[PDB]
C-alpha cells in the first residue's frame, strides 16, 4: 500500500521530524510512504495532489492550515479519498485532523517561568491572522492571569513571525523604563533572534533575560550557533505520526468511517536559556 | 512511462541536501517530470524496499544520494537491471554510472588559499572520518593547500574526528591548549565551525579576534532567521547547479537506454561571512 505526503517544500521544520515518523509507523503497517514538494507553488500541489489520488496512493497527507488550500482540501473532500490533515484549523469542513494544543503550551510555558519567580514576562507573537500564533498568545494572556500577573500592553510585540523578528522585538523591550525579566517566543527562531539582540545590548542570557520558545529547534538540526540551548515546549511529532497513520489506515480499510480530531500535549524541554531569579 | 523520477533519501534531515531536494522538483518540472521522495529511516532493507518499489514500477528513473559502502551491492544490481540511475556525491570505485559530484578538494584548498590571504600562518583543520571520500578530500585539499602556500604540515593541527555531534568543541578544546594554538581553523562542515566558535567563547577567546574559522556546507543558507552575529565564512555546495545536471542526465537515461554513465562535477564557491580577520 502507498500513503501519499504532498509538502508546500522541503525546509528545516519541524515537520521534518513528522516526516521521518511517518516513515517508521507506515513501515509498521505495512505501508510505503512517499513525499513529494511543490516548491511552493500551488499549481504544483494541486499537480501532486491529482498524481496520489488518480491511482499512485491509497491516501493523503497535507501539513499546516493555509488558506489557499481551503478550495483544494473541499474539492479533495467531494471525493471519499482517504484524507488526513496536521495541525490544520479549517472551520467550514469535517476532516481527520491530528493537531497540537498550542494554547496549553504557551501555559506551560508562562507557568514555567513563574515557578521560577519571574513576574515581567513578555511575549513576542507569530502571525496572530494564523490560528495556531493567536492560540499561544492566548495561552500566555490566560497564564498571567491565572497566575496573579498583570496583562502588560508593552510586553506584547504583535510580528508576522519572519526573519528578524525577534531582533526587533527584543529591542523594544528591552528599550522598556521596565524590561521583562523573562519572554515567552511564539517560536526558537524569534528566541535566539531574541539572545542575539540581547547580547548586542551587553544583556547575559539566563542572567539578565530568561527565554522560553517554541519548536525545540535544536532537535532538527542537531545544533545551534548561541552560547545557550533555547528551554523550549517540544512538538509530540512522533505521537502525531502514529495517529496519522493509525487514521490512515482506519480510513484505507473502511471509508465508512467518520473524520476524527485527535490532539496533542507539547512537553518542555529545559535548556540553558532559563535561570531562577530572586 | 510513469513521467516519474524517484528519489530514495536515508532519512529527512536539515542539511544541505534539502537545498538539493527542492531544485530537483524544479528542473524535474521544465522536463515535465514529476518528483517523488522516500526516506529509508536510515533502514538498508526499507532503503531496498524503496528502490524495488520505484523498479517496479513506480518511476521511470532512481537517484540516491552519497557513498556508503553499505549501498555498494544494492547499487550493483540496480545497474545490473538496465534501469536510469544518477548518483550524487557518489565515489564508488568499480562501477560506470550517472554521477554528479562536488570538487570537495578544491573546495578546501580555496578555504585555506583565503586564510593564508588574510596573513594566517598557522591554520588549523578539524577533519570528518576519513573513512568516507569526502571528508578525506578536504583532508588532502588542505594538506595541498598548506603546500602551495609554502607553509609547512602540523599533525599537531589535524585533528581527526568522525564529524559527530560535539566533534568541534573537543577538537576546539585540544588546538586551543597547545603551546603554540592555530590563528585559524578550517572545519569539515559548518556544525564544527559554529562548535568552535561556541567553544572558543566559554574559554574566553573572541571569534575572529582570536581565532579566525572557515567552514563547509553555508549551513546558514537553511536558516530562515539569524542565530549569531557570527556567520560562517564558508565553502557553498552548487546544488542549484548539481540538481539540473541530474535531472539532465537522468531525462536523457530515461530516453535513451544506450546513453553511456556521464561524471559532472561542480566547483564550490566561498561565501563570506564574519567569522575571519586579519592577522598582522
Amino acid at each position: 500500500g502507498v500513503i501519499g505526503v504532498v509538502l508546500n517544500e522541503f525546509n528545516a521544520s519541524v515537520y521534518l521530524k513528522l516526516a521521518n515518523y511517518l516513515e517508521k509507523f507506515a513501515y509498521n503497517y505495512n505501508y510505503n510512504v512517499v513525499f513529494c514538494s511543490s516548491n511552493d507553488n500551488y499549481e504544483s500541489k494541486s499537480r501532486y495532489v491529482q498524481y496520489f489520488t488518480g491511482g499512485a496512493a491509497d491516501g493523503l497527507i497535507l501539513f499546516g492550515s493555509d488558506t489557499r488550500d481551503k478550495e483544494l482540501v473541499k474539492r479533495i473532500l467531494k471525493t471519499g479519498f482517504p484524507l488526513v490533515l496536521i495541525e490544520n484549523y479549517f472551520n467550514d469542513i469535517n476532516v481527520n485532523d491530528v493537531i497540537i494544543n498550542n494554547f496549553s503550551g504557551a501555559v506551560n510555558a508562562v507557568n514555567y517561568l513563574v515557578g521560577l519567580g519571574h513576574r515581567k514576562i513578555a511575549h513576542i507573537t507569530g502571525n496572530v491572522n494564523h490560528r495556531a500564533a493567536l492560540e499561544r498568545l492566548n495561552g500566555y494572556i490566560r497564564a498571567l492571569n491565572e497566575n496573579g500577573l498583570a496583562y502588560s500592553k508593552e510586553y506584547v510585540i504583535n510580528t508576522d513571525s519572519g526573519e528578524q523578528s525577534g531582533c526587533k522585538a527584543a529591542d523594544q523591550l528591552l528599550k522598556l523604563k521596565e524590561p521583562p525579566t523573562a519572554v515567552f517566543t511564539f517560536n526558537d527562531m524569534q528566541g535566539y533572534e531574541v539572545i542575539q539582540r540581547a547580547s548586542e545590548l551587553g544583556l547575559s542570557v539566563p542572567r539578565d533575560l530568561s527565554v522560553v520558545g517554541f519548536d525545540n529547534i535544536y532537535d532538527i538540526f542537531r545544533f545551534i550557533p548561541s552560547n545557550v540551548r533555547l528551554t523550549s515546549m517540544k512538538q509530540p511529532m512522533e505521537k502525531v505520526a502514529e495517529a496519522a497513520i493509525q487514521l490512515m489506515v482506519a480510513n484505507i480499510d473502511n471509508a465508512d468511517e467518520q473524520p476524527k480530531v485527535i490532539s496533542f500535549e507539547t512537553e518542555l524541554f529545559h535548556g540553558t536559556s532559563c535561570c531562577e531569579r530572586k
